[PDB]
């Protein structure tokens, strides 16, 4: 059900990422580097375990999870959160909860591109990833 998301993806457009980071309390110097970083995201499955790697020249992350089962996560910006990833309307929806706060990381395939929408507070960031062969 998650198969068209699988593979290696490269960032090719970003809108409002500074707003999103600032909403999360990320400091100005980190935002500055992040605004010039183009991550590679690798999504793989093994049975119903997904592994999502995010690689860059600044920070790397990796998470593994089963759809629909909560997992602990420590984010790129060092938030310790309770997470769950599900499919919803064909979109991969990742919800993070901590300190009563929430943020969603929603991935959808549109015309073969992977569109990542990040929402926290009022901030809405849209990042476009393109498949690598
Ligand atoms: C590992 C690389 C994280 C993105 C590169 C910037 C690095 C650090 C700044 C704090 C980011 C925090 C929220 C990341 C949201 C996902 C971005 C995406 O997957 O596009
Ligand atoms: N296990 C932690 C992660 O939970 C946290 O996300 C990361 C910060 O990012 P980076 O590894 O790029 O410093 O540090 C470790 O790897």
């Amino acid at each position: 059900m998650v198969d068209a998301f699988l593979g290696t993806w490269k960032l090719v457009d970003s809108k409002n990422f500074d707003d999103y980071m600032k909403s999360l309390g990320v400091g100005f110097a980190t935002r500055q580097v992040a605004s010039m970083t183009k991550p590679t995201t690798i999504i793989e499955k093994n049975g119903d375990i997904l592994t999502l790697k995010t690689h860059s020249t600044f920070k790397n992350t990796e998470i593994s999870f089963k759809l629909g089962v909560e997992f602990d996560e420590t984010t790129a910006d060092d938030r310790k959160v309770k997470s769950i990833v599900t499919l919803d309307g064909g979109k991969l929806v990742h919800l993070q909860k901590w300190d009563g706060q929430e943020t969603t990381l929603v991935r959808e395939l549109i015309d073969g591109k992977l569109i990542l929408t990040l929402t926290h507070g009022t901030a809405v960031c849209t990042r476009t990833y393109e498949k690598e062969a």
